[PDB]
């Protein structure tokens, strides 16, 4: 579980949207785990505009936040699970760290704001959807 609330949206892992969330979609990517919902509350979560490759991201089955070097966004596949069949998915940046199916949804930050959410992970590996070139966001 985990979202990114940014000005009028939410932003989660499609995989975990909820009937709410396409009841009140605004833009969704199945190839990028990415849906963005509106809401009536105005957030406060400041997204980061970079290409720093150095963050720091929550793992919810450890409490505990970790520091990670992170790939650049690109082209990786994923193998299929009950949300999806096996498939690319764009827009994606690995770490070496911790994650459990419970972790998706965690923001990733670094100096400049917030990077993206978990979306993959196994075999020491983590995976975060980036949403720094969701210019639209802020405005
Ligand atoms: C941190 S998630 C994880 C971590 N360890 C083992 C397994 C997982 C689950 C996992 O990778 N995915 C299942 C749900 C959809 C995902 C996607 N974006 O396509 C892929
Ligand atoms: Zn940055």
């Amino acid at each position: 579980s985990g979202a990114i609330y940014v000005g009028n949206y939410r932003v989660v892992n499609r995989h975990l949207a909820t009937h709410n969330d396409w009841a009140n979609l605004v833009w969704e990517d199945s190839s990028r785990d990415l849906l963005v919902s509106s809401t009536t509350a105005q957030g406060c979560d400041t997204i980061a505009r970079c290409d720093c490759q150095t963050g720091v991201y929550y793992c919810s089955s450890r409490r505990k936040h970790y520091p990670v070097s992170f790939s650049k966004p690109s082209l990786i596949f994923v193998e299929a699970s009950e949300y999806y069949p096996a498939r690319y998915q764009s827009h994606l940046m690995l770490a070496v760290g911790h994650s459990e199916p419970g972790d998706c949804g965690g923001i990733l930050r670094c100096q400049h704001g917030v990077v993206g959410i978990v979306s993959t992970g196994g075999n020491g590996l983590v995976g975060f959807a980036d949403v720094r070139d969701l210019l639209w966001l802020d405005e």
